[PDB]
C-alpha cells in the first residue's frame, strides 16, 4: 500500500545500537561500512563482523527481539531502518523478498563459518588473503572494480577481526605488494592477480 | 492441509549431505547430534558447529542451493528432512512458523559470532568453559538436566571445534573435576557450580 525508502545519514564513528538495545529496528546499508563488534568482561574490543552496501544489520538480534552486539559506523554512511515487526508482517506477504531476507541470513551464516574456519586453520597471510578476497568480491559481485576497491576500516580494525598485528598486517601488504600480486596505495587496494590471491585465500595449510 | 513428520534413521558416521551437495532438502533434528564440518584444500577437518535435537541443519546452503558443508550424525540420530521449497512455501503461509524460522537462523549467528569471539579472545580454560555452559543450557533449554549431560561428540571432535588438544581437553576437565565445578564420569558431565562455569564461560581475560 505505501512503501517508504526514507534514508538516514549516519556519520563517522557513531553506533547503530548498543549491547543490550531492544531490537526495534533492523538496519539496511544503502551506502557506507558498518563494523559490529562486542566489548568484553575484561574490556576490549573484538568485532565480529564488517557491512558492507546492501547488507543487512541486526539479525543477530531477532531470536531475542535483543542486540547482543554494537554496530558503529566506520564512514559516513546511509541506511534505511525498519522496525522488525514491518519486515516480517512485509515478508510474509512477499515471497521472494523473505525468499530474500532468507538467503541474505543464510549467508551471513556462511560468512561466520568461514571466519570460524579462518580463526581455526588459516596462518597470517592466508588470513589476509582470504580477507581481501572476500571484500573484493562483495565489491565485484555488488558492481565495483573486482580489481580496485577500498579499504574503509582501519587496519587496526582488520587486525581485530583476523586477530593479526597492524605491524603483521602491513608487512603482509608489503609482501603482496612485492609480489606484484597486490597493488597499495593507502587505503587502496588494486589487485593485479585473483588467481594468486584466491590460491592464498582458499589455502588452510599448515 | 496434510502435514507429514515423517522420521528417518540416521547411524552413527553417515553423513546428511556432502560439501557441493544441491539444496534438496534441510534436516531437522528430531532426536541425536549432528556435527557440520568441512575439509581444507590440504584436507584436515574443521569442525564449524554441533547440532542438536531441535536445530535445523542447512541453513548455510539457502543462499546458493548449495551446501558448502558437511553434516554427519555423531550418534544415531533422527531427523526430519524438508524440501526447502515446501519449507519456504509453508512459512510464506504460516506466521509464527517463519517468525521461528528467522528466530531459529538469528540464533545461529549469534551463536557462531559468539564462537568467532570465542577463538579470538577466549584462552584453552575460557573456551571449554563457554562450551560446556552453552551445551549445558541448550539443554536445560530443550529440557534436559541442566546439572547432567552427555558429550555426544568425541574428545577429538570438541577439540578440533575448539582449537585445543585432546590432552588440554582432558587436563581440563581434571582442573574442573578438582575444583568440584565440574563431575566428569567418562562422556557424562555434572555441573555442580553453574556460577563458576558461567563466570569462566563469559570471561574473555588476557
Ligand atoms: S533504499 Fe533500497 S536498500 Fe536502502
Ligand atoms: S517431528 Fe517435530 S521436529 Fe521432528
Amino acid at each position: 500500500d505505501e512503501i517508504i525508502e526514507r534514508k538516514k545519514p549516519i556519520q563517522k564513528g557513531q553506533e547503530l545500537f548498543k549491547a543490550g538495545d531492544e531490537l526495534k529496528c533492523l538496519y539496511a546499508i544503502r551506502s557506507g561500512t558498518i563494523k559490529s563488534y562486542t566489548i568484553t568482561e575484561q574490556g576490549d574490543e573484538q568485532i565480529t563482523a564488517f557491512h558492507l552496501a546492501g547488507d543487512l544489520v541486526g539479525f543477530d538480534a531477532i531470536t531475542e527481539a535483543q542486540h547482543p552486539s554494537f554496530a558503529q559506523a566506520l564512514e559516513t554512511s546511509m541506511v534505511c531502518e525498519i522496525p522488525y515487526e514491518i519486515l516480517d508482517d512485509l515478508s510474509g506477504k512477499m515471497p521472494k523478498l523473505r525468499q530474500q531476507i532468507m538467503r541474505l541470513m543464510s549467508n551471513e551464516i556462511k560468512g561466520d563459518q568461514e571466519m570460524i574456519l579462518l580463526l581455526s586453520k588459516k596462518n597470517a597471510e592466508e588470513r589476509l588473503a582470504a580477507f581481501l578476497y572476500n571484500l573484493s568480491t562483495r565489491f565485484h559481485q555488488r558492481g565495483f572494480s573486482p580489481r580496485e576497491f577500498r579499504l574503509t576500516m582501519t587496519r587496526g580494525d582488520i587486525g581485530n577481526y583476523l586477530g593479526l598485528t597492524v605491524e603483521t598486517i602491513s608487512r603482509l601488504l608489503g609482501r603482496f605488494q612485492k609480489t606484484e600480486m597486490l597493488t597499495v596505495k593507502g587505503k587502496y587496494i588494486t589487485i593485479n592477480d585473483h588467481d594468486a590471491l584466491a590460491e592464498l585465500a582458499g589455502s588452510a595449510k599448515e
